[PDB]
């Protein structure tokens, strides 16, 4: 059925699948340059965009 998906509900980086795909990753913000998300994202794997890590 599904695939791993950050659980926004939205294939990124933060969640490795057998196709890998995150989406295109929007270089706007301190992000691991494969967060495509944008909308609602309580993962706290995607908040991280604080220090370097
Ligand atoms: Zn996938
Ligand atoms: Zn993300
Ligand atoms: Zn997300
Ligand atoms: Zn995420």
């Amino acid at each position: 059925g599904e695939h791993t998906t950050c659980g926004c509900g939205e294939h990124c980086g933060c969640n490795p699948c057998a196709c890998g795909r995150e989406g295109t990753p929007s270089g706007r913000a301190n992000r691991r340059a494969n967060c495509s998300c944008g909308a609602a994202c309580n993962c706290a794997s995607c908040g991280s965009a604080t220090a370097p890590g």
